[PDB]
């Protein structure tokens, strides 16, 4: 049974919680490699689960993302409530988070003629909020997540209580131990793509990023640029345009967060300081976001 370490503590296969395969049910496919499932334990559960026509380092990858989720502890990251490893297909059991990933909610959830008040700059703001408070958690426990951003994000609910939570760590799995084609290039700073150096500051640049999804609704970053034109285009310097009618506040964010050192660039302590003096700037969060 392989190792992991979090917060200078050692677990192992052996301290997951397995649950009984009997006591869990499928209800509904909810969607790259394996499948996700509303399923139930009665306690409500999304189910993840390992294709059995899968190599021995697919098996290692689906319990070391086991191990990793399990040993956070923090509102803003998805629960583990425990797997299923003795018996085929393998499951790993998470908090159900209803609202789906952030990306597709960003992009079905927007102000249209038929939904002119589906969301708010408010809501955009607590969306940032809650991800930094995530992130801010990963940092101070020294853990680097490698790939912050909206399709990694997700909602316990698509209704004004929603909470956003970091809710998948593939990349930092790989890491911990894919291809080029296959980086999140247009989340990643200058240092990252050229050097291979990984920080915390790493993070600050992503964040950054997903901050440009979340006021832009969903966007792609770095609209009609291919990945080797973002790297170029952000090795010379250049940053992204605010989204439409985002607030210069918000946007100062975004550019702090995009300094090409990463010692100028912000923690997540302060990052979520100017989130939240965004929040209470009456001029911020009444200003009205685009209808299409």
């Amino acid at each position: 049974n392989p190792n992991y370490c979090f917060a200078g503590k050692t677990s192992s296969i052996s301290d997951l919680k397995e649950v009984p395969r009997k006591n869990i049910t499928l209800i509904r496919g909810l969607g790259a490699f394996g499948e996700v499932y509303e399923g139930q334990v009665p306690l409500q559960v999304a189910v993840k689960t390992l294709p059995e026509v899968c190599s021995e380092q697919d098996e290692l990858d689906f319990l070391m993302e086991a191990l990793i989720i399990s040993k956070f502890n923090h509102q803003n990251i998805v629960r583990c409530i425990g797997v299923s490893l003795q018996s085929l297909p393998r499951f790993i059991l998470l908090e159900l988070m209803a609202g789906g990933d952030l990306k597709s909610f960003l992009r079905e959830t927007r102000p249209r003629p038929s939904q002119p008040s589906s969301l708010a700059m408010l809501d955009l703001l607590h969306v940032a909020r809650d991800i930094a408070c995530g992130c801010q958690y990963l940092e101070e426990n020294h853990f680097i997540h490698r790939d912050i951003a909206a399709r990694n994000c997700l909602l316990t609910c698509p209704g004004p209580g929603r909470v956003a939570k970091i809710g998948d760590f593939g990349m930092a799995r790989d890491i911990y131990r894919g291809g080029c084609a296959m980086l999140p290039v247009k989340w990643m700073p200058p240092e990252a793509f050229m050097e291979g150096i990984f920080t915390s500051k790493t993070d600050t640049w992503s964040f950054g990023v997903l901050l440009w999804e979340i006021f832009s609704l969903g966007y792609m970053p770095y609209p009609s640029k291919s990945n080797q034109e973002v790297l170029e285009f952000v090795t010379s310097g250049g940053r992204m345009d605010p989204p439409k009618n985002c607030p210069g506040p918000v946007y100062r964010i975004m550019t702090q967060c995009w300094q090409h050192q990463p010692e100028d660039r912000p923690n997540f302590a302060i990052i979520l300081e100017r989130i939240e003096y965004c929040t209470q700037d009456p001029d911020v969060i009444n200003t009205a976001l685009p209808i299409e």
